């Protein structure tokens, strides 16, 4: 549900986000929104930060996502995830 033009947007992650990404392998300083979310999901899957049916993202105060009235995300609310992300980076 997010335009391709917008999935292409090249961005630069702030320290907190960049650190999460690198923890999962990322090597660059800049990425496309698509790449950022891709690495975000990889973290989520590797840390199993999700509900039983993998329908909702569930994280803790102890993980890197928590660090990133706590926000709860559903895996299908694309827009909302993008918005939060937009706070953790600066466009290029
Ligand atoms: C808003 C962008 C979403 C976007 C996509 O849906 O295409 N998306 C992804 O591209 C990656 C891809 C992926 C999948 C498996 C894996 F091992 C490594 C990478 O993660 C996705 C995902 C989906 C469900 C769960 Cl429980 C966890 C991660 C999912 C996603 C990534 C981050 C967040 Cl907050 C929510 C959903």
């Amino acid at each position: 549900q997010i335009p391709a033009s917008e999935q292409e947007t090249l961005v630069r992650p702030k320290p907190l986000l960049l650190k999460l990404l690198k923890s999962v392998g990322a090597q660059k300083d800049t990425y496309t929104m698509k790449e950022v979310l891709f690495y975000l999901g990889q973290y989520i899957m590797t840390k199993r930060l999700y509900d039983e049916k993998q329908q909702h993202i569930v994280y803790c105060s102890n993980d890197l996502l928590g660090d990133l009235g706590v926000p709860s995300f559903s895996v299908k609310e694309h827009r909302k995830i993008y918005t939060m992300i937009y706070r953790n980076l600066v466009v290029v």
